[PDB]
């Protein structure tokens, strides 16, 4: 009945424990010392952090609880408005672009995006064996290279050419820097000191804005014809009120897109490799797979879809660092919690997704081993144990999609080079509001198979 | 290119084959002769039993391969129907009951079977507790009592109260009798001969009298405890696609398909594995530890079978080298090669021949016919579908994890309260029905006096 809560800091209370640089990670240790729940207090907010499949089980209940707007997606409408991933349900905006953009992602329209998969998938591989002697692999740079380059050409018919660069394209580094600065936010008043910080802000989002006016502009003046996530966009109409979406909206889907579209399925490739070079049972396991399935010089779609090792390795790679660590859910009207915990309308929680998938009673005692055979079988896994998509309607729209592009990456890989941790990589996480290896480096030498 | 066939005989082709008691034990014994794959003709049938990890790892591709039903499976529909096992896929039948019974075996629904698991295992210790002096215990037939109560008492709420009887449970009699028929149909050089007419006739009365008692189960279910078992999700669950739950006809054949798969390859497992053990001391005494370790309290909880990962390795090892459902069935969804080297045409059948896939020197090494239950402590060490005792995919056993906690939970009993010995040096004798068993498998057994 009686909620715990980590130590307090006098009238900031909770606050300065995420004044660091691995606040998620923390948050995970909080959680192992009180258990399943904790209450979290701030300045202004309250909310409590749910770590056991039992609690989750229950705030999944779309009928008592709907998705609510963390202080890092309020922030973050300062650029992504009322887009897919910042809206509230209730925003007129979120089941209008729902419908217009749910066919995009359908498996006809993966087919689709399939050749242009391929297209940056071949620029990374032929990169990596263009490599000198002795010369490594920066992987999650390279990741983050490979999946910004894909939601571009596949969403978008805009190239970035991340391959061609040895800094990051400007969009990402006035991305992350917005990014770094609504993480600030967090763990802050408005001084005067911070007038820099709100220019270098304005600045950063007006250079995403420019971004997506050259990709509307080019659009208008293509003269061919696409079928990609902007055609729906610019031609959908929604069933409902048989409405397009307004302008103000497309250009909040294009950022929102841009950035959901390829930081967390970069994480998710970088954290995948790093298991599978500390791991070399399930390394030849994969590697065999790939080399049998994969038999052509491209992959087509189907042989993507035949690659279920792959896709075990990349769910277990989910479970233990789900590249979106958490989500927000508000209860819809007054409830009792695991009958013992009672909320009031409108009270806030938060879903720890790292721990729920670190749950002894669900997974076994041995949680913290990397073992993709854990999915063999996907009927043997309870319901709302594995929540690395979200959950519900406000589920990851481009699951799909993401699911898609990292096995087809991470097969090609695996077809084409065998790969050597030659530093002994020690894991460090780095934490955005998302999680990445930094500094994981490999080693590949290819196989000498030509594409 | 071209595929390996054993000898024929005229317009029977392979059938003859099959005419003996140890159908499977005689595949096993080709397949070692012409190697990982082989075409077995029959008078309007054509299969291939596939032997090797190399290529049943492509057969288990669900996109290019789906169950096929063999021979045994249809012949069983007349009395399972469109039951869970002895349906197709496609049929909407299996689907709809695949969605509303896979809530019925998830670990919530396990614990609450395992009061009722306990309860029947009880009744077993005591048995032989109760026992005389240089008196044994016949193994496979006091682990079908077990068995058959456990699935009774925690499926449907009914006691066939084994272990009170001498003779086995007239439901199974017929149910032995019935399936002893299908086995029939399979061997016969001449199907449909004057000599077998009676053998309809007993077969139709067999089918009456487990339909009879599946009959007794509802009207006891109906005349009002509240329970939440699996007879209750049959009644009263609805499938989330359709929103419908399963109509009456479907519900009688799923009470038959599971009364049935629910206890017959889970007796023969157990015997199995107490057979390996007797035969292995090292091994028993190995998992006799952990038993005392691990069970210190009079009842077993649910938390403490978890905890018997040596006892769940050893089972593991039994399956690997006679696992009791010995084979299963494919047929090609399109066109496709095999191996690149076998090309096979839509609706081609292969049978996975699962003792001697568990035999793959190139799989398991240089002693697989050694029992080591040690093989299985990592699983990521072991290739991709090497291991398939419970079948593949979404037609994988829905009953697996009731069943590996049901012989965890009774094999750790046993360790933990009785010193074995295999007075008479049993020599195995594996018994074939649809299933395989040690037939006359006996030991003795020593009580070491612990309380329950
Ligand atoms: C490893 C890859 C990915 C992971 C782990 C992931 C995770 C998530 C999670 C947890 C949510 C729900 C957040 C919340 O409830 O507040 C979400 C929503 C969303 N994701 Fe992803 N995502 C991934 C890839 C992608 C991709 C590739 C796209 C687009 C191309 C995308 C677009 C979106 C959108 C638009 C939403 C909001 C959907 C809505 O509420 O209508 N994501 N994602
Ligand atoms: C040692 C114990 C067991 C073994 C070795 C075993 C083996 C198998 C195998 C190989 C299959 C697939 C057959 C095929 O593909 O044609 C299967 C399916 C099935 N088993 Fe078991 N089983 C065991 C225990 C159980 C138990 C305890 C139950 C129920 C209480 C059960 C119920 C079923 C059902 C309903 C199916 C059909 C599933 C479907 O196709 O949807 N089995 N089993
Ligand atoms: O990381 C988070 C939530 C961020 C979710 C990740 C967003 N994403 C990205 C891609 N898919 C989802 N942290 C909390 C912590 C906090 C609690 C109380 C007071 C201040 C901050 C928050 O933002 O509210
Ligand atoms: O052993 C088998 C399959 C037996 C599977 C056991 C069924 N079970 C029980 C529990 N879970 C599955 N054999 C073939 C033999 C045959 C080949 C050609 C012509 C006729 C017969 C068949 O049935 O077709
Ligand atoms: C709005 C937004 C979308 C995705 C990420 N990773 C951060 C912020
Ligand atoms: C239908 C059927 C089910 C189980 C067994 N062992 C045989 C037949």
């Amino acid at each position: 009945k009686e909620m715990p809560q980590p130590k307090t800091f006098g009238e900031l209370k909770n606050l300065p424990l995420l004044n660091t640089d691995k606040p998620v990670q923390a948050l995970m240790k909080i959680a192992d010392e009180l258990g399943e729940i904790f209450k979290f207090e701030a300045p202004g907010r309250v909310t409590r952090y749910l770590s056991s499949q039992r609690l989750i089980k229950e705030a999944c209940d779309e009928s008592r609880f709907d998705k609510n707007l963390s202080q890092a997606l309020k922030f973050s409408r300062d650029f992504a408005g009322d887009g897919l991933l910042t809206s509230w349900t209730h925003e007129k905006n979120w089941k209008k672009a729902h419908n217009i953009l749910l066919p995009s992602f359908s498996q006809q329209a993966m087919k689709g995006y399939h050749a242009m998969m391929v297209d940056i998938a071949v620029q990374l591989v032929q990169k990596w064996e263009r490599l000198n002697a002795d010369e490594h692999i920066e992987v999650p740079e390279d990741m983050t290279r490979l999946t910004l380059d894909t939601i571009g050409l596949c969403g978008f018919n805009y190239r970035f050419n991340s391959f061609y660069r040895d800094q990051p394209h400007p969009f990402i580094t006035s991305m992350v820097r917005a990014l770094d600065e609504v993480m600030n936010k967090l763990q802050r008043p408005d001084d005067p000191a911070y007038d820099e910080n709100k220019r270098q802000f304005q600045e950063d989002i007006k250079v995403m804005n420019d971004l997506v006016d050259k990709i509307i502009a080019d659009r208008k003046a293509s003269g061919e014809q696409s079928d990609d996530l902007l055609t729906h966009m610019l031609n959908g109409k929604d069933p409902e009120t048989g409405e397009p979406l307004d302008d103000e909206n497309i250009r909040y889907q294009i950022i929102t897109f841009l950035i959901a579209g390829h930081e967390t399925t970069s994480g998710l490739l970088s954290f995948a490799l790093y298991f599978l070079v500390k791991n070399p049972h399930v390394l030849q396991k994969a590697a065999e797979e790939a080399a049998r399935v994969l038999v052509d010089p491209v992959p087509s779609y189907k042989q993507v879809k035949q690659l279920k090792y792959v896709g075990m390795v990349l769910n277990e790679a989910l479970r233990l660092w789900p590249t979106a660590p958490a989500f927000s859910l508000y209860a819809k009207e007054d409830t009792v919690l695991g009958g013992e915990y009672p909320l009031e309308k409108g009270d806030e929680l938060m879903v720890l997704i790292p721990q729920l998938h670190r749950d002894k009673t669900i997974w076994g005692d041995d949680v913290e081993e990397f073992r993709p055979e854990r999915f063999e079988n996907p009927s043997a896994i309870p319901q709302h144990a594995f929540k690395p998509f979200g959950n519900g309607q406000r589920a990851c729209i481009g699951q799909q999609f993401a699911l898609h592009e990292a096995t087809l990456v991470l097969g090609m890989m695996l077809k084409h080079f065998d790969f050597e941790d030659h530093t002994n990589y020690e894991l460090d996480i780095k934490e955005t509001l998302t999680l990445k290896p930094e500094g994981f480096v490999v080693k590949a030498k290819s196989k000498k198979i030509p594409l």
